[PDB]
């Protein structure tokens, strides 16, 4: 627990840290289609990875501001382009492995250098949200998972990872009915989760620069990523009238 007291105001602009970023191109990788690496500059110090996939006919300057905004709070952010083979959220999770996997062992020495690779999370946007709730299940070294406007056909999710599903009330695509809420409702017992619904929002709400997905989704990873508990009073007692529904579990609020 270094550093001042979060508060909303400063969950919502960029955090302390200036962010660099290195491009990764699609031939020097495998398993994705290369992407953008954001994180923070002029510091020593080690900081936890996320891996991120866009929707589906996305690139990952779809979630740039994303990307930024979560690195100058103090993340390695990895955001991924997609392979043109790839058709399905099974496909993204597997792109999401190998960006993983890429970031804590063949990514440049300088990001490695501000790499903490113990701990680690992903998120997705749309068919990536569908792939990160696979890939949250397949691999449970995962500290943390944010699926945005998740958009999948399987609804059961075995994990324990602690998930943040982030729905969209108009959504068009992935109506919460049927996509985000029976992702929630069928989360294993003992899992940390939330379920939150923007209010009056498109499935495309996450590619534009979104207040309540910056307080939730640094507050998630703060606190599961770095263990810094004092992010844990943003998901507790939560009462934000640019949410329509709001439900948690396991999020231990005193």
């Amino acid at each position: 627990l270094v550093g001042p007291e979060p508060t909303l105001e400063s969950l919502q602009k960029l955090g302390p840290f200036e962010v660099g970023t290195y491009t990764v191109p699609a031939s020097s990788v495998t398993g994705f289609g290369g992407g953008v690496i954001y994180y923070p500059v002029n510091t020593d110090k080690k900081f936890p990875g996320i891996v991120m996939a866009p929707g589906y006919t996305a690139d990952a300057s779809s979630l740039d501001w994303l990307g930024k905004h979560l690195a100058s709070h103090g993340f390695v952010v990895f955001v991924l382009n997609h392979l043109s083979k790839t058709d399905d959220a099974d496909a993204v999770a597997d792109e999401l492995a190998a960006g993983l996997e890429y970031l804590k062992t063949k990514s440049p020495a300088e990001v490695q250098a501000r790499l903490d690779a113990s701990r680690m999370g992903v998120a997705g946007h749309s068919m990536g949200g569908g792939g990160t709730l696979i890939l949250a299940e397949r691999d449970p070294s995962l500290k943390a998972a944010v699926p945005l406007t998740p958009w999948h056909t399987d609804k059961k999710f075995n994990t324990k990872v602690p998930v943040l599903i982030i729905g969209a009330e108009a959504d068009t695509v992935a109506p919460v009915s049927q996509h985000a809420l029976p992702f929630f409702e069928n989360l294993p017992k003992d899992t940390p989760k939330i379920y939150a619904v923007l209010c009056n929002a498109s499935h495309i709400a996450p590619n534009s620069n979104n207040a309540a997905i910056k307080i939730y989704t640094v507050s998630w990873f703060k606190l599961f990523l770095c263990d810094d508990t004092r992010y844990r009073k943003f998901l507790c007692n939560v009462n934000d009238p640019a949410l329509c529904d709001f439900k948690s579990n396991n999020l231990f609020c005193s």
